[PDB]
């Protein structure tokens, strides 16, 4: 086919002349994901590397791993290497600390070495000998001649002056001459320490503990903490890396869009205690310092708070009595720190008199060696004397480490200090109440100074139960601040991470529930068994692998499909209103009737809307591919995708072109519905994912929905990377999902053609031109008998006929648009068999409706209409060019359809009507409505195209028919009743008109004996003479009579005219407002029940937006509700829970491994039923092994690994793509677990003898990829096992009798000594045996499952007490529950929740004000349809001034507002929506919900005024006030929420800016009432409650004022925006080139109401009786003196406005001048749905009162009870202008503007008409014509004027008007006749060729002349017939303004 060529190019042509949807169309989109690609600049992808992290001690793993633990994972640093822990055997991972390495060191070279035994006994020696001490070591010394003392056997002395020749002279004794004990060979370990110091050891001492030596702390805290670290920590790769856990989707709306977060209640200052008074100080530094003001207020519960226990029973004491193990151990640490109080005064005493002091300084000659100390300078950091050192510098002298100054001084200080700060801690924490009331209470008033731990209470206990039952049952009580939510147990959006913030979401351990639960169960355990065997636990979160976290996949996977959605929702607008306008105008029609299929135009338009749709995806697909937001997926399966989507949204949008007719209509209406048509793909986004069947084929009937499917799908991949590459396009992509991508684009094109096809069937059927339901497919142009007709070929047979009586049907027949076949109209020689082909080719028609389009252009208009019958396009141009030269019209060949001229729309018409090469031609009406030089000109153009073709006019202007053509043939609801000439036809009389009546009549009776007066109508006198067998004497002698007779008589005027054609076409054929305001209020509720689409559309519309308001907020469920736990590892679905049974050596371990496994199973699930109420346990047992997987797992791991890396690695691929999670090949971990088995629902595997990190962090990606369908609640299949065994490997080796070595250090001094060190000493090696655990167990947890660590807590300590219980009573009956139950809220934790409670109130509060809004929008429409369609000025001029109308308008909207209000406000009271129906509040709603339509119908009112389209104001004025309710209800709603100078700036547009607005005032009064009812409710159950009565005339009573206010004011705007004369003359001159003293008459002026001479210096006026005529060329088109006269509109004064209605001049007086002059509404007004009672309406108006005769006064009219009883839509198209001008004349007014009186009506209609006009003239009641059909103005006006150029030309009557500016018809040879019109009369013009028919006419007075030689002479001419007929008045028009 080849004319879906031509309709392309019309269509693009169309788009090309748009210019402004083409260029939007193709740029605004681009914008549109410009913001998709300026969020993905801002929001950017967190990568992060694999971790590991290290242990977190329990503290029943004792005091020192725990302490130095929870210091070291302070941060819970993520580690890529494995940490030490991970390792089955060693579990302490600070071996690598400076402390580590150097007790490492030591107990290595020294202890551990077999060198310091033989010191052990020098230590031991002691030599301490109490009784010789103290000065008492005399001998008697008798010894001579040697020593070991002193000789004494001498006569003179014994040593001292006996020295010379004598005895003893030295310390040797000598008579003759003067001269054990080696302990270590005199050095003992002097090598072994100077090793020991020289190791990198000394790293402790003289590079770390330098900066803390000089000074009490060296500078800023972190460096110190970094010191601390370095010492106790040792962790690698410094500083350990951190996740920060980005993620705030858990609540926390203050610190996300609210700005600044506030903390909690910050407490005021340290308000005294029972401390030491200088912890007060501290405590006031640290909690008043911002620095510290976030720790300390994390670290005070712990350090300072208070546990306490609800039973108060001996059974719950004893517990606890076992439960203070840590704090009955740091009370020994106190105790043994504050013992230096006692020591330090005796161990001073060793310095400043002490006689041990002094044996070092004697010891210097000879003792301890030679006089070097050092072994003789053994090392060189050794020797010296050191008496002047560290050791001794004499008990008090006067550098740089000299004596005991600098060591213990400092080390006092610092001792001191310590004792200070920890005496700075409270160890009574357990506190004992009862009834678990005072708990609560008391919890309450501590959490104020945040002095509260937790509370234990324990269920099922009366205070009286000493014993312990089997299954012991206890509760936690935390604070909600620092406690996990318990209402949730998932994140409820899985996020690619560890989940492991220090502070973030790690609640269970620096808030202190794992802490204290271990303590709690602990106790528990060891009341209820009492064996010792004392087992740790040292929790170990599970690794995580390496993975990327865009937080970017939140979004694109909700907001694409938006964009898209609001993308082309212009597009699809757009294209649909095209598609509309293309059959509103009748134009498919006339496409259809031209030989085009319906197929071919869906197929162009098609072609159209798709060419353009794929440049713009082509353009987007660029900006995708620039802007780096798509980077992995494809460059080319998303432009796929997108020519998808578009080509689905096409087949919508002609889906969519049925069920309309209005091109406006449809293209608002489009806009939304295609927006609904995406809301369900949301709605099932939206917590409806997880309910799927598997296909979502069904509820993906929408395009968008398959959309929004197929985008779900891409993003889900592009988490991966690859989103969709070709590679899995589809087959069971996304986790062997059934849905695919591929599937998802497959039926998306099948749901487009699906759309298209019953697209197709709906225009089949659905418009009303023609449908056919169920179709189940399976001499030229003559009529004999159709009657007997025969179209000659060059005549314009005009083809008359009476309405509905075969002037239609027999067209219709003829024209093959119904063909009735078995008839003989062979058109141009060929029959209706087969019309299809040659006849439409040749048959180029005309309907009455225009069919040119809106925006081609005249110089393609015709190309089109050529080419569519047409060929070539070379014959085309030359075609074209003939067209142009015959139109006349190829100076305007550029200009647009639309831009043509009126007139010049119809000739163009009707010239492509037949351009083709049409030999028989139909034209319907070819002038219908035009100006009548347009109407010769378009006359010249069909007589110029008569040459060949046989034109057929159907012309309802019966004066039209007798100029246009011969041959006229008038059908008579029958066969044919003449066709003949109109000249042959008159004769199927002559009637002259002379314009005293005695004198006048007299000429005519005594000059003729058969003249009769026909009218003696007023300025008139019509002649009536008879035509056959006149002789001479009746057919011009009165002329010549009256021509010889003219002085005396006035006259001034004669002439001589024939049979009009309309003859024979007949012939065969206050206290009156009160009633306006009830008029107008009973129109209104007519329109308003009579309109199904305008009521129930507005009352229902705005009750279903409301109703799935409520929907949505109730199934929200409440915020502050935190329920009770039980705590177990089965609260999440079927999981895997591993199992590493190491240290097999120990038989407790396993037995507890058996115990734990087998016997009771895995958990607390006990033989009764206990923690599993609801979880009955099955009884599979399988004890199963995984078959091999001999692809590559059994091989790719059969070879030799190390014990590195023993697993194949896996692809963390984190490096040129972001894949976020590795996805691991199949080598994976290495070989699955050797065996899976469950007892009660978990499957077990044996992690034993395997390594477990090389496992776990690399099967964890598969899992949660089979885990992961929906990403919204995914159970990742696995949370964590416990490892049996390990040994903590650092444990005191020195163990108990440690004080025994002490106090024999003490034991020869004042060493020992001290009430307080007695006491610390006394139960030493309990406190040694509870430091540190030997034998422990590892637990893991994934944190990513909220209520994990915990739950494994219990799990182990379960096992734990089942495993220490003896060979009795079964472990299968042992159980611990716990349960997580937080404290109720307080007013502070219950405001976020009021805050997100209002937020949902405040959404519901912009839903009802958007659904509210809709009925304003409603009126507004109503009005603007009765004022652009008039009707307005039609109810002004009839009515009272225009503020009556607008109060009864106002009266009416407050009625039609106030059902729906009702409607609203009875909705809200079902269910009790948010206690809106309470006694106290529901008056406030209803009335806010009254007002608000009080405030906003005077704001919706100017809208009419802006708006002319009465369907686009709609869209425009509901989205202006959902745009204005939103923001003004964010701007005063999320602002409230940190005094940053934007609070002064909220109340200022709060009380004074955004006050204004209604929306506004509604918003505030719900969202306060909301916040007041949610206020009233927290304090209703905290006992406090209060009143808050509505109307708080500041809070919602302001509102109610603005509403009250504003709708008086704005009102006053309404009607502010509704809201000369310097001479006269009665004087007329333009009849040529004094008072008033005459009904309706006026003496006046005129000027134009414009800035330009529009109509200036008219007439006067008009006589009573008198019909002036105020006709006019288009150019003054009478309009600027029409208004001005009456209907106002553009009746401004101007410069010399002074016309009057008879009665005042029209300044200042125009109200009350126009009751006299009732415009005939030239433009329809009959803008109503009232039947039989719009005349009753209209009727109003009256002078007083008319209600018992508007009955009867409705009854005079034009042949009432015909269509009276029709709906005034279906009146057709002559009978709304008859019920105009039936309006126009109801109270017989002076004068009547009757502007177009008719239209389009048959003259059987027209004649009633007429007769109607002529019958309320001849009382004297004026009339005022301006039709543009010279017959009305003809057979009616008694007087005329033409305005030319802005000014009147001509006056008066029309007979003395056209003979200032009479042809002779005669009937036969030409030769005689043009002789004798040449020879006898000297004056002639034209004879029209020689057709027998001829015309003449004469430029003279001379008609007595035509009278002999015509009549009585007319065989001496040779005329069988002849007729005189004086110009047509068209033709004086046409002289005018030609
Ligand atoms: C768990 O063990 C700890 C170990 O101390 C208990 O701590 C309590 O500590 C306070 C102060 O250190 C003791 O108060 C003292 O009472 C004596 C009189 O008995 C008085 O003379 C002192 O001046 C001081 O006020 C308190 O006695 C002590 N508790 C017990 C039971 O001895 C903690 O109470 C233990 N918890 C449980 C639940 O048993
Ligand atoms: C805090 O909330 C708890 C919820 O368990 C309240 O305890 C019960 O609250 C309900 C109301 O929903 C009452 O009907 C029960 O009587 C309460 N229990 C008891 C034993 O009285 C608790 O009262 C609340 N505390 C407040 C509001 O201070
Ligand atoms: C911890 O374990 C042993 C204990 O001596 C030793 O290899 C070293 O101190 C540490 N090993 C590490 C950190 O790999
Ligand atoms: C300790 O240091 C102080 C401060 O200089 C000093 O006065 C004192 O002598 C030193 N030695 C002591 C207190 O034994
Ligand atoms: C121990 O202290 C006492 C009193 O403080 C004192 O008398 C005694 O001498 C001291 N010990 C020695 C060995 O001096």
């Amino acid at each position: 086919v080849r004319q879906i060529q031509l309709l392309l190019w019309k269509n693009w042509t169309l788009r090309k002349r748009q210019k402004i949807r083409f260029v939007v169309e193709l740029v605004w989109p681009l914008s549109l994901f410009l913001v998709l690609i300026w969020l993905r600049n801002a929001n950017p992808l967190y990568s992060h590397h694999e971790c590991h992290f290290p242990n977190k001690a329990m503290p029943s793993a004792g005091m020192l791993p725990w302490l130095q633990g929870i210091f070291c994972n302070v941060n819970n640093p993520c580690f890529q290497s494995p940490t030490p822990g991970e390792s089955p055997g060693i579990v302490s991972n600070y071996n690598n600390s400076i402390l580590a390495r150097v007790y490492r060191d030591f107990q290595e070279l020294l202890m551990n070495a077999p060198e310091s035994q033989h010191l052990g006994r020098i230590w031991t020696e002691l030599h301490i000998l109490s009784q010789f001490m103290d000065t008492l070591r005399t001998h008697p010394e008798r010894i001579a001649g040697r020593g070991i003392k002193d000789e004494e056997t001498l006569t003179l002395f014994l040593i001292k002056n006996i020295g010379l020749s004598d005895s003893v002279v030295y310390l040797l004794i000598n008579s003759q001459v003067r001269p054990r004990s080696w302990g270590g060979i005199l050095s003992d370990m002097s090598p072994r320490i100077q090793e020991f110091i020289h190791r990198p050891s000394m790293q402790d001492l003289l590079w770390v503990t330098r900066p803390l030596m000089q000074n009490g702390g060296p500078e800023t805290f972190t460096k110190l903490m970094g010191i601390l670290s370095d010492l106790l920590c040792g962790y690698p790769e410094g500083g350990g890396s951190r996740v920060l856990s980005f993620n705030w989707y858990e609540d926390n709306n203050y610190k996300a869009f609210l700005g600044i977060d506030s903390t909690r209640k910050d407490p005021i200052y340290s308000y005294d205690r029972r401390t030491t008074s200088f912890c007060n100080a501290l405590i006031q530094s640290l909690e008043s310092n911002p620095l510290t003001k976030i720790a300390w207020r994390a670290a005070k519960p712990l350090l300072m708070g208070k546990i306490l226990y609800t039973p108060d029973s001996p059974a719950a004491r004893r517990i606890l009595k076992n439960a203070n193990s840590t704090f009955e151990e740091l009370e020994h640490v106190r105790k043994l720190v504050k013992a230096w109080e006692e020591v330090g005064p005796q161990i001073w005493y060793f310095f400043d008199n002490s006689t041990q002091m002094n044996m070092i300084r004697d010891t210097l000659g000879n003792p301890t060696v030679k006089d070097f100390l050092n072994r003789q300078l053994g090392e060189e950091g050794i020797t010296a004397e050191a008496i002047l050192n560290f050791l001794y510098k004499g008990p008090r002298e006067s550098m740089a480490n000299f004596d005991w100054r600098d060591i213990f001084n400092i080390t006092d200080r610092t001792l001191r200090l310590v004792n200070q700060y920890l005496e700075c801690l409270v160890l009574d924490k357990f506190e004992s109440y009862n009834d678990e009331t005072q708990l609560t209470q008391r919890a309450l008033s501590l959490l104020e100074e945040n002095m509260f731990w937790a509370g234990v209470v324990f269920p099922d206990m009366y205070p009286w139960t000493s014993s312990l039952p089997p299954h012991v049952k206890y509760k936690i009580r935390m604070d909600i601040d620092v406690v996990e939510k318990t209402n949730k147990i998932k994140d409820r959006y899985w996020d690619s991470g560890p989940r492991a913030d220090p502070v973030e979401d790690f609640r269970y351990i620096w808030g202190g529930f794992a802490y204290l639960q271990d303590m709690v169960e602990q106790g528990i355990t060891r009341s209820q068994v009492q064996a010792e065997a004392p087992v740790g636990i040292y929790l170990q979160q599970m690794p995580y692998p390496c993975f990327v976290d865009d937080s970017f996949m939140i979004i694109l996977n909700r907001c694409f499909p938006i964009f898209m959605v609001l993308a082309w929702i212009y597009s699809v607008s757009m294209t649909v209103k095209s598609i509309v306008l293309e059959k509103e105008l009748r134009l498919k029609e006339t496409l259809k009737n031209q030989g085009v299929s319906n197929a071919v135009i869906w197929c162009t338009w098609f072609l159209d809307s798709f060419s353009i749709m794929s440049m713009s995806i082509f353009l987007l697909t660029i900006f995708i591919m620039h802007g780096r937001i798509l980077h992995y997926s494809d460059p080319f399966i998303l432009f796929l995708f997108l020519l998808a989507f578009s080509t689905a949204t096409i087949m919508l949008c002609f889906l969519l072109s049925t069920f309309f007719s209005k091109a406006s209509l449809a293209a608002a209406c489009s806009g939304v519905i295609y927006f609904t048509l995406y809301l369900p793909h949301i709605l099932c986004f939206a917590w409806q994912d997880r309910m799927t069947a598997e296909l979502k084929k069904a509820v993906s009937l929408l395009s968008p929905v398959a959309f929004g499917f197929g985008t779900e799908y891409l993003v889900r991949f592009e988490e991966q990377g690859l989103g969709l590459q070709w590679s899995n396009i589809g087959n069971s992509p996304t986790e062997g999902d059934e849905f695919s991508f591929l599937l998802s684009m497959q039926m998306m094109l099948l749901d487009a053609a699906v759309y298209g096809l019953l697209a197709w069937y709906l225009d089949q059927v659905f418009p009303g031109d023609y449908g056919t339901p169920l179709p189940w497919y399976f001499v030229c142009v003559k009529n004999l008998v159709k009657l007997n007709i025969t179209f000659y070929e060059n005549q314009i047979t005009a083809f008359l006929g009476h309405n509905g009586a075969g002037k239609t049907t027999t067209l219709s027949i003829l024209t093959g648009l119904l063909p009735p076949t078995s008839g003989t109209v062979l058109v141009g020689g060929r029959d209706i068999e087969t019309s299809l082909d040659a006849v439409r080719q040749s048959l180029g028609m005309c309907p009455q409706h225009n069919i040119l389009f809106h925006h081609l252009t005249v110089a393609e208009h015709m190309l089109f209409y050529a080419q569519l019958k047409g060929k070539s396009q070379e014959e085309a141009q030359l075609e074209m060019e003939a067209m142009l030269e015959d139109t006349g019209l190829h100076h305007k060949r550029n200009e647009e359809a639309q831009d043509l001229s009126g007139g010049m729309q119809r000739k163009l018409s009707v010239a492509i009507a037949f351009v083709g090469d049409a030999k028989v031609v139909i034209l319907d009406e070819p002038t219908s409505g035009v100006d009548p030089y347009s109407r010769r000109s378009i006359w010249d153009l069909l007589l110029k195209y008569r040459s060949g073709r046989t034109i057929i006019m159907s012309t309802h202007h019966m004066d039209e028919a007798d100029l246009l053509g011969d041959r006229i043939a008038i059908i008579a609801q029958g066969r044919l009743y003449c066709s003949g000439t109109p000249l042959f036809l008159k004769n199927c009389g002559l009637y002259l008109t002379l314009v005293d009546v005695n004198e006048l009549m007299d000429v005519v009776l005594h000059h003729v004996p058969e003249a009769k007066l026909v009218e003696c109508i007023g300025q008139e006198l019509i002649f009536l003479l008879p035509n056959k067998n006149f002789k001479h004497r009746a057919y011009a002698s009165l002329f010549r009579e009256l021509e010889e007779t003219l002085a005396d008589l006035g006259l001034s005027s004669f002439g001589i005219s024939d049979t009009p054609l309309e003859e024979i076409f007949l012939k065969v054929t206050t206290q009156l407002v009160l009633q306006h305001v009830q008029a107008l209020l009973v129109k209104r509720f007519q329109h308003t029940i009579r309109s199904h689409k305008d009521f129930l559309a507005q009352i229902v519309l705005p009750a279903t937006f409301v109703f799935l308001a409520l929907m949505l907020s109730i199934v929200i469920p409440p915020f502050g509700e935190y329920p009770a736990l039980t705590l177990h590892p089965w609260i999440y679905g079927q999981q895997y829970t591993f199992f590493s049974m190491d240290e097999p050596g120990s038989e407790q371990f396993t037995v507890l491994a058996d115990v734990l496994l087998n016997k009771p199973g895995f958990g607390n699930r006990c033989l009764k039923e206990g923690w599993l109420p609801e979880y009955p346990c099955g009884n599979s047992t399988p004890w199963k092994t995984p078959s091999v997987s001999p692809n590559i797992t059994q091989l790719f791991q059969k070879q030799k690994w190390t014990q590195v890396n023993p697993s194949p690695s896996c692809r963390c691929s984190t490096r040129e793509k972001l894949t976020m999670l590795p996805e691991c090949p199949e080598g994976a971990g290495g070989l699955p677990p050797p065996q899976r088995t469950q007892r009660s629902t978990e499957i077990l595997q044996d992690l034993t003898d395997r390594n477990i990190s090389d496992f776990l962090v690399k099967t964890y990606p598969a899992l949660i990829r089979s885990s992961l369908k929906s990403k919204f609640w995914v159970n990742e299949q696995r949370y964590g096992g416990i490892s049996i065994g390990g040994k903590l490997p650092v444990v005191p080796i020195t163990g108990e009798a440690l004080v025994g070595f002490l106090s024999d250090l003490g034991r020869i001094m004042n060493v020992s000594g001290g009430p307080i060190t007695r006491e610390a000493s006394k139960e030493i090696p309990d406190f040694l045996k509870h430091l540190e655990t030997e034998d422990n167990i590892k637990v893991w947890f994934n944190n990513k499952g909220w209520h994990a660590l915990v739950s494994f807590l219990n799990v182990a300590h379960n096992a734990i007490l089942r495993a220490s219980l003896p060979k009795d009573r079964s472990p299968e009956e042992y159980g611990i529950t716990v349960i997580s139950q937080p404290l109720n809220l307080t007013k502070e934790q219950l405001s976020e929740i009021t805050v997100l409670t209002t937020s949902v109130d405040a959404v519901v509060a912009i839903c009802v004000i958007f659904s509210m809004s809709f009925v304003p929008a409603s009126f507004v429409l109503y009005l603007i349809q009765e004022r652009v369609n008039k009707s307005k000025h039609l109810q002004f001029i009839s009515g009272v001034s225009p503020t009556t109308y607008w109060v009864t308008n106002f009266l009416w909207d407050i009625m039609n507002y106030s059902v729906s209000a009702g409607l609203v406000v009875g909705i809200f009271i079902g269910f009790q929506k948010k206690a809106y129906t309470s006694p106290e509040n529901l008056p406030a709603l209803v009335a806010l919900l009254l007002l608000y339509g009080w405030a906003v119908i005077p704001m919706m009112y100017p809208a009419s005024f802006l708006f002319d389209v009465p369907s686009t104001a709609y869209v425009a004025l509901s989205c202006a006030n959902l745009f204005i309710g939103i923001n003004s209800s964010a701007i005063t709603f999320i602002l409230e929420l940190e005094n940053n100078r934007t609070l002064l700036r909220f109340n200022a547009v709060l009380r004074k800016l955004l006050i204004v607005f209604p929306h506004f005032c509604l918003g505030r009064g719900l969202i306060d009432l909301a916040l007041s009812q949610a206020v009233t409710d927290v304090y209703a159950r905290f006992g406090e409650e209060h009143s808050a009565n509505p109307f708080h005339w500041d809070l919602i009573g302001k509102n109610l004022f603005a509403m009250v206010v504003e709708g008086v004011v704005y009102f006053l705007l309404t009607l502010l925006v509704q809201r000369a004369e310097p001479t006269k003359e009665p004087i007329v001159d333009e009849d040529d080139d004094k008072t008033d003293i005459l009904r309706l008459h006026e003496l006046t002026k005129i000027y134009p109401g414009t800035s330009s001479p529009a109509v200036d210096r008219l007439c006067v006026g008009v006589r009573p009786g008198e019909c002036f005529g105020l006709l006019g060329v288009n150019g003054a088109g009478k309009t600027t003196t029409f208004k001005m006269l009456t209907g106002d509109t553009t009746v401004t004064s101007g410069d010399a406005t002074v016309a009057g209605k008879s009665i005042l001049t029209n300044i200042s007086e125009v109200h009350q001048n126009m009751g006299y002059c009732p415009q005939f509404d030239a433009i329809d007004e009959l803008l109503t749905g009232r039947e039989h009672l719009y005349l009753y309406a209209r009727l109003r108006g009256v002078p007083a009162e008319e209600i018992e005769k508007v009955a009867n006064w409705s009854i005079k009219s034009l042949g009432l009870t015909v269509y009276a009883d029709c709906l005034a839509g279906t009146y057709s198209g002559g009978n709304k202008r008859k019920l105009s001008t039936a309006i126009a004349l109801i109270g017989c007014p002076p004068l009547v503007l009757l502007d177009e009186p008719t239209t389009g009506m048959d003259p059987q209609a027209r004649r009633m008409l007429w007769n109607v006009i002529v019958s309320i003239i001849r009382e004297g009641r004026a009339v005022v014509l301006t039709s543009h059909s010279m017959e009305e103005c003809e057979a009616l006006c008694t007087r005329l004027a033409i305005m030319v150029k802005g000014a009147f030309r001509c006056m008066g009557t029309i007979q003395h008007l056209k003979s200032k500016f009479y042809i002779v018809t005669m009937k036969i040879d030409l030769n005689p006749v043009e002789q004798f019109f040449q020879g006898n009369f000297p004056g002639s013009v034209q004879r029209e060729r020689h057709y027998n028919m001829l015309q003449f006419q004469v430029s003279s007075s001379s008609l007595a002349r035509i009278f002999q030689l015509l009549l009585s002479h007319k065989d001496s001419l040779l005329i069988e017939e002849y007729s005189v007929t004086q110009t047509t008045l068209d033709q004086v028009f046409v002289n005018f303004a030609k």
